[PDB]
Order: C-alpha cells, then structure tokens, then sequence
C-alpha cells in the first residue's frame, strides 16, 4: 500500500546522438518518479530492456531541471566527472552508475545534496563517462564535499584524482581537455 516517498522527485532522460540537429532537441524525458518503489521499478526494467550503445546517454535530474547547461540550475554549475578506462569491465560501469543514482535519490551528501542537479552517463567507445552535475561551480565547500564523498562512495583508487569542470569551461573548450576547477 504505502509507497516510501523519496524525500524528492526525479526525471529520467534519454539522449540519442543526432548531431545534424540542435543538441537540446535530442533529449527525451522517459518518466518521472518520487518513491523508492518506482525508482527500483524503473531501474530494474530499463536495465533488462535496454542495450548499451555509443552515443546513447541517460540522465537523472531533479524535477524541473533539464539535463543541459542552458537550464537555469545548470548554467552557473559544473560536474564531477568520472572517466572510465576503455578497458573497464561492464560490471564496473553498472556498479558506478547505480551507486551514482543511489547517491542522488538517497541525498547522500547531507546538506550539500541541495546543490546536486542530476547525473549523466555517456556511453562512448573512447571511454564511458559518469558525472554528477551541481548548480554552482563557485561553491567551493559544497563542490569539494560532494566530490570527496562521491569518490569514496564509488570506491575509486585514492591515487587517481577525479576532476570538477565548470559547465562554462566545458562549453568553450578547445584542447578538448577541459580544465578542472577542483580535483579530489
Ligand atoms: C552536455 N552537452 C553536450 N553538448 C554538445 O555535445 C558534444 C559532445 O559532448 P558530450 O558530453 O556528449 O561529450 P563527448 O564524449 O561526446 O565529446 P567531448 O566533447 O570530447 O567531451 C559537445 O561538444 C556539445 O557540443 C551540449 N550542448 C548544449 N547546447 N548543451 C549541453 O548541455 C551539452
Ligand atoms: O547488454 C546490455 O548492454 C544491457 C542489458 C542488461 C541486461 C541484463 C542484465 C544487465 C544488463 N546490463 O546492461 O548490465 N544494457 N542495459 C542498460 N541499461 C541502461 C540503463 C540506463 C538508465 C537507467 C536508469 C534507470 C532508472 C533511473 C535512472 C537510470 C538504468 C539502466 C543503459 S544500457
């Protein structure tokens, strides 16, 4: 009977790389949820009925935030980016992505989870990517707290840093090695 409210409401987005297009016109809102039961119903189903493919990306964002730099909650923000080796086991990708989602819907960064906008997985033959997007790239204390807890929660090796990129820098990159406002 009684569903267990997620403290907050969430939307899953899909993106299939059409690039003739306007980037934003390729998003797709898949469905929304705000209970523990509906999260797992969606996660279980999407995993079994989907297939990993290059260019086909997924985003989970708080209700009302579109997963794009242009959104008001994202324009001043940035992301903690995890870049996977080409060589990683699919098992790693699965675990990292679910652990990321659980950090989102479980509000794992305590008072700083209010800075969290969503998370994105990019499926790329060059190397898969997972990131948590936050709303203000100049909030050093919130951004660095989120980064540290996130890196630990995924059990990443302490010797390799992960980087926080501002969306403003990402969009204007040229080397296509975007610089990191912060590392952890
Ligand atoms: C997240 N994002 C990505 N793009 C565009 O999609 C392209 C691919 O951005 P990408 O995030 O898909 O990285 P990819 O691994 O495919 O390549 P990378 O650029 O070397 O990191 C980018 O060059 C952007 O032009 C975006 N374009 C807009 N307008 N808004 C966005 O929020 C946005
Ligand atoms: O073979 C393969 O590529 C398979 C099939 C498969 C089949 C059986 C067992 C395991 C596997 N698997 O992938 O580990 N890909 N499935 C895939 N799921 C996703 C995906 C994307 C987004 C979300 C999500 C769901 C809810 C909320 C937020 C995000 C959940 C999943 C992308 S691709």
């Amino acid at each position: 009977y009684i569903k267990h409210p997620l403290q907050n409401r969430w939307a899953l987005w899909f993106f299939k790389n059409d690039k003739s297009k306007t980037w934003q016109a390729n998003l797709r809102l898949i469905s929304k949820f705000d209970t523990v039961e509906d999260f797992w119903a969606l996660y279980n189903h999407i995993q079994l009925s989907s297939n990993l493919m290059p260019g086909c990306d997924y985003s989970l964002f708080k209700d009302g935030i579109e997963p794009m730099w242009e959104d008001e909650k994202n324009k001043r923000g940035g992301r903690w980016l995890i870049t996977l080796n080409k060589q990683q086991r699919r098992s790693d990708l699965d675990r990292f992505w679910l652990e990321t989602l659980l950090c989102l819907i479980g509000e794992s960064f305590d008072d700083y989870s209010d800075d969290v906008c969503g998370a994105v997985v990019n499926v790329r033959a060059k190397g898969d990517k997972i990131a948590i997007w936050t709303t203000e790239c100049e909030n050093r204390e919130a951004v660095t707290h989120i980064g540290r807890v996130y890196k630990e929660r995924l059990g990443l090796p302490p010797k390799i840093v992960i980087g926080y990129q501002s969306h403003a820098d990402t969009a204007t990159k040229s080397g296509s090695t975007t610089k990191n406002r912060f590392v952890v």
